DNA sequence: GCTATGAGTGGCCCCTGTGGAGAGAAGC
DNA sequence: GGGGCCACTCATAGC
RNA sequence: GCUUCUCUCCACAGGUUUUAGAGCUAGAAAUAGCAAGUUAAAAUAAGGCUAGUCCGUUAUCAACUUGAAAAAGUGGCACCGAGUCGGUGCUU
């Protein structure tokens, strides 16, 4: 006998609950075989559980990092281009100049040339630094001086401008000498070009030098005043780099705001600080040069400075004059945002179409890359696809053919009643054409009264006509056709079907592009038929929006019997007069066959396809995929007999179409059999419910839940969802409530942490200073971390068990050892390629290959007394046990917590308050149970004693505060990484388990996605010492 | 009797701000 | 939020 | 007309690290005084081959067997009880 049953589901941003129930709402118990080398061969479990897993993340951070990588690469490319331009002349002056520029980051031992980068000698370096304290002094010197400058200095200035080429927020050429646009220039320039009264073509350098000199004078004044009045604080302000003073502001990491905050009280205590205080009010005291406000500098300023320098120095260097346009273009060139990455097809991101196979350079971007086709593809990819034709593309909403289709479809169902007619009749094809020509091409809006007084009365001589199916005006109209009559002014050109392709392409061009240059370039192909004035009028017209049907669907496919398209049928269909719906649903035509051929039944959907295509955050996508896998595994468990009903709830991410999509996916996977009439047999009913009903069900029958106790709440909520759904669809309070009460107190609830392989960054991005520790990771292959600092805190992807011998001590004695070795994400490919060699590099000897077992994150180990640990990393564990608090205590805690916030009748509230008053002794029992659980599985003796002392010291607190603090106390016992928490006025530190040696002799457990199947491996038996 | 270790406790640490442009879906 | 690192400090195994 | 899922591209400013910008005086040193302090180069996830002015942090992943992978297969029931689950009867 196939035992009928039902399955309930709960979907969350972090957890999914699974539960199997029968008509009796009981949870059946079955016994499962255990695989491995343990004596425990079979375990009985309850068919209930919930999966916990990390929140899914979006690609937004990945997208940002990819953009940054490309930007860095292109900046390097621009530097390389400038280097190639200057290389031939540089070889004539200094061969190793670029070599020094490259390896300057290495120590003096690792340099292959002289240590001074710019000149290769100390005297000239001192001269350079003295004559030009900052780069802006050099820039101003090059802008103004007419003397033949040193080539290397010119290269340095050009590189500095290129690598900091500014922003492109304003198009066109800007006037640095600067109604509203001029006002915008004046406002923006003065914010950067502050009071630049000297007549110069490079005001930015003058402003920066003024700021530097003001900084110098202000610092001198502050030093003098402090040394005269407050000698004791001189060392603290000007030598203590750990504070927020000047030493911290320059040598340390202190920023501008912190420095001002620290210095403001000091200025208040001295005399003569009014000017300094005023400058503090304007954020002008001791300001740096390389500051964040520079982000508003337009690129045009740097372009002007570059142009001036090139003009000044070109007379001494002929090669500059020939390449002046090239140098200017390098700065001005940016890849247009609609082109995309310049890839050779080997990337899933790019969409460029290439004309010639030459290497793309900034000087030949125009000649090699089709900007028009590039923009077409850019708009075209990931644009909405036709539903009827998945491969094709929908036409623009303002397409002429779309307007014709809408007009003919609207007129398709129009009936007219005249004198002598007993029944209304459809309009014939000739009638449709005449009506369209007379009104739809002559009136921007066509109404019922207009038709009556213009076609029936005038043309067909019908005095009285009744029109049905149209509400006082026709929704479809030839507005685009009227615009084309306005601009082109050639009726026959528009009415010729030979021009349909050109007109449709023109409409598409006007719909796609907003840059009028692109429109002009693409319509330049059609300028041979239209004069310049008509071309000018069209270029001003713009359209937006997309339709719901494609060209190939309407006027592309033909009936194999008649050869007519859908447009052809709508123009004239005789007595049938089928509309679009009838044409696509008529069996006598091949259009339905064409549509069915268009539908693609590929691999199992909602495995990857819908998971990556449904609308929502990736987290809910992950949750739905896990739910589907859980349902499949449950079906596998139940003997592959599909459940009668499925109840699902989607928790709000702290009428939704995503719920309907999940329902459809579940129906598709479960109901797969068609009947004799090609109709799917729904042996599985899919149920959607509201959380409000289940919440009220909980509130009505004292079946409260607390999210802070343990994770059984998801499973219980799913169980209640299923029970309520089944009860409502089928529609014994004596038996069902008792069954629910028994189920809710069940301790054996399979909770499994989803084992995962950690991915992401290799390590923390904060580069730490050098220090004598081998745990420091280099930024490059050949850069010793002790000598150059680098990355720290790598993230381990997983650890692999090692059974081998290690040389220990100075004697290098081989000692047989057993230990856990973690593998970092940066090392994953190297290890998985050949574990033996990688382990040999680590120093392990006599590797036992067959014993290597993959142990990902959250791998579960079993210890004595039922104590469990989850492998958080190669050197840290997490708690693996849940507090099974009896239901009556949970209800008491809920009532005490909401004691002053009860939402119910006064009598019910009074009864609950009296019940709370009666059972105040529950506090001691809860505390004792917490203590026993902690002693048995937590091992937090010091923190446990502190907690016990705290509870005794405040046994007399009000019940509500007692309950609130006791609820917070569960943080020590919750599953996962231990977390600190406050209990009344005392802070409790987090007990962290930094010892992983004990799990070597433990019981390793592998659990399925639901954990019903268990595979237990005893690591102690392997490689006994 | 000496040293490596390793086991435990407590506390600090983690890259940030902005701009431009381009289809839908779900809801106000 | 949670894991990696450092700095003391003492217990204990190995020489 | 406004919010979000986008999710992709083009962009800027920073920030971090090492090196360079000769510290001086008295003192053997510890140290004491003095002076200066604003900038520059390179990298900005190890690197990989398809060698691109491309790609590298989204998504996917219990164990055993077959498969490059995808993919597929691999695990009795019933009853009675319930502190992380136990006992009883048939069968292979």
């Amino acid at each position: 006998m196939d035992k009928k049953y039902s399955i309930g589901l709960d979907i969350g941003t972090n957890s999914v609950g699974w539960a199997v129930i029968t008509d009796e709402y009981k949870v059946p118990s079955k016994k499962f075989k255990v695989l491995g080398n343990t004596d425990r061969h079979s375990i009985k479990k309850n068919l209930i559980g919930a999966l916990l897993f990390d929140s899914g993340e979006t690609a937004e951070a990945t997208r940002l990092k990819r953009t940054a990588r490309r930007r860095y690469t292109r900046r390097k490319n621009r530097i390389c281009y400038l280097q190639e331009i200057f290389s031939n002349e540089m070889a004539k002056v200094d061969d190793s100049f670029f070599h020094r520029l490259e390896e300057s980051f290495l120590v003096e031992e690792d340099k292959k040339h002289e240590r001074h980068p710019i000149f290769g000698n100390i005297v000239d370096e001192v001269a350079y630094h003295e004559k030009y304290p900052t780069i802006y002094h050099l820039r101003k010197k090059l802008v103004d001086s007419t003397d033949k400058a040193d080539l290397r200095l010119i290269y340095l200035a050009l590189a500095h401008m290129i690598k900091f080429r500014g922003h492109f927020l304003i198009e066109g050429d800007l006037n640095p000498d600067n109604a509203a646009k001029n006002l915008s220039d004046a406002i923006l320039l003065s914010d950067i070009l502050r009071v630049n009264t000297e007549i110069t073509k490079a005001p930015l350098s003058a402003s920066m030098i003024k700021r530097y000199d003001e900084h110098h004078q202000d610092l001198t004044l502050l030093k003098a005043l402090v040394r005269q009045q407050l000698p004791e604080k001189y060392k603290e302000i000007f030598f203590d780099q750990s504070k927020n003073g000047y030493a911290g502001y320059i040598d340390g990491g202190a920023s501008q705001e912190e420095f001002y905050k620290f210095i403001k009280p000091i200025l208040e205590k001295m005399d003569g600080t009014e000017e300094l205080l005023v400058k503090l009010n304007r954020e002008d005291l001791l300001r740096k040069q390389r500051t964040f406000d520079n982000g508003s500098i337009p690129h045009q300023i740097h372009l002007g400075e570059l142009h001036a320098i090139l003009r000044r120095q070109e007379d001494f260097y002929p090669f500059l004059k020939d390449n002046r346009e090239k140098i200017e273009k390098i700065l001005t060139f940016r890849i247009p945002y609609y082109v995309g990455p310049l890839a050779r097809g080997n990337s899933r991101f790019a969409w460029m179409t290439r004309k010639s196979e030459e290497t793309i350079t900034p000087w030949n971007f125009e000649e090699v890359v089709d900007k028009g086709a590039s923009a077409q593809s850019f708009i075209e990819r990931m644009t909405n696809f036709d539903k009827n034709l998945p491969n094709e593309k929908v036409l623009p909403k303002h397409s002429l053919l779309y307007e014709y289709f809408t007009v003919y479809n609207e007129l398709t169902k129009v009936k007219y009643v005249t004198e002598g007619m007993r029944k209304p009749a459809f309009l014939s094809g000739e009638q449709k054409k005449a009506i369209v020509d007379l009104l739809f091409k002559t009136n921007r809006k066509v109404t019922v009264k207009q038709l009556k007084e213009d076609y029936f009365k005038k043309i067909e001589c019908f005095d009285s006509v009744e029109i049905s199916g149209v509400e006082d005006r026709f929704n479809a109209s030839l507005g685009t056709y009227h615009d084309l009559l306005k601009i082109i002014k050639d009726k026959d050109f528009l009415d010729n079907e030979e021009n349909e392709d050109i007109l449709e392409d023109i409409v598409l061009t006007l719909t796609l592009f907003e840059d009028r240059e692109m429109i002009e370039e693409r319509l330049k192909t059609y300028a041979h038929l239209f004069d310049d004035k008509v071309m000018k009028q069209l270029k001003r017209r713009r359209y937006t929006g997309w339709g719901r049907l494609s060209r190939k669907l309407i006027n592309g496919i033909r009936d194999k019997q008649s050869g007519k398209t859908i447009l052809d049928f709508l123009k004239s269909d005789g007595f049938a007069n089928r509309n679009f719906m009838q044409l696509i649903h008529d069996d006598s035509l091949t259009f339905k066959e064409d549509i069915q051929k268009a539908q693609v039944s590929g691999q199992g959907d909602s495995l990857h396809e819908h998971i990556a295509n449904l609308a929502g955050s990736p987290a809910i996508k992950k949750g739905i995929l896990q739910t589907v896998k859980v349902v499949d595994e449950l079906v596998k468990v139940m003997g592959r007999h599909k459940p009668e009903n499925i109840v699902i709830e989607m928790a709000r991410e702290n009428t939704r179409q995503i719920t309907k999509h999940v329902a459809q996916i579940l129906d598709s996977r479960m109901n797969t059999k068609y009947d004799e009439n090609d109709k799917l047999i729904r042996e599985v009913k899919v149920i959607t419910l509201k959380s409000k009903l289940v919440s009220d069900f909980r509130k009505d029958f004292q079946f409260y839940k607390v999210r802070e106790i343990n994770n059984y709440h998801h499973a219980h909520d799913a169980y209640l969802n299923a029970v309520v759904g089944t009860a409502l669809i089928k529609k014994d309070k004596g038996r069902d409530f008792a069954t629910v009460r028994k189920v809710l107190s069940m301790p054996q609830v399979n909770i499994v942490k989803k084992t995962e392989v950690q991915t992401g960054g290799f390590s923390k991005e904060s580069i730490l200073p050098k220090r004598n520790s081998d745990k420091l990771i280099a930024r490059k292959k050949d850069w010793d971390p002790k000598k150059y600092g680098g990355f720290d805190s790598p993230t381990v992807a997983y650890s692999v068990l090692v059974v081998a011998k290690v040389e220990k001590g100075k004697s290098k004695k081989l000692k047989s050892v057993k230990e856990l070795l973690g593998i970092t994400i940066m090392e994953r490919s190297s290890f998985e390629k050949n574990p033996i060699d990688f382990l040999e590099a680590k120093g392990y000897k006599e590797v036992k290959k067959d014993l290597i077992i993959k142990l990902p994150k959250y791998s579960l180990f079993e210890l004595e007394n039922g104590r469990k640990r989850m492998l958080a990393s190669a050197g840290e564990l997490q708690k693996g046990n849940e507090l099974a608090l009896p239901s009556k205590y949970v209800n008491f805690l809920y009532l005490a917590s909401h004691y002053e916030k009860l939402k119910g009748s006064p009598e019910d509230n009074e009864q609950k308050q009296l019940f709370v008053e009666q059972h105040k002794h529950y506090l001691d029992e809860i505390i004792e149970q917490i203590s026993e659980f902690s002693k048995r599985v937590i091992l937090a003796d010091a923190n446990l004693d502190k907690v016990l002392s705290a509870y005794n010291k405040h046994r007399d607190k009000p019940i509500r505060e007692q309950a609130e603090n006791i609820i917070h106390l569960f943080t020590l016992t919750n599953l996962g990484a231990p977390a600190a928490f406050k209990y009344f006025d005392t802070t409790i530190d987090r007990k962290r388990y930094t010892s992983t040696k004990e799990v070597l002799d433990a019981t390793l457990i592998h659990q399925s996605i639901t954990g019903l199947y268990e595979t237990r491996i005893d690591l102690s038996q392997l490689g006994g010492d």
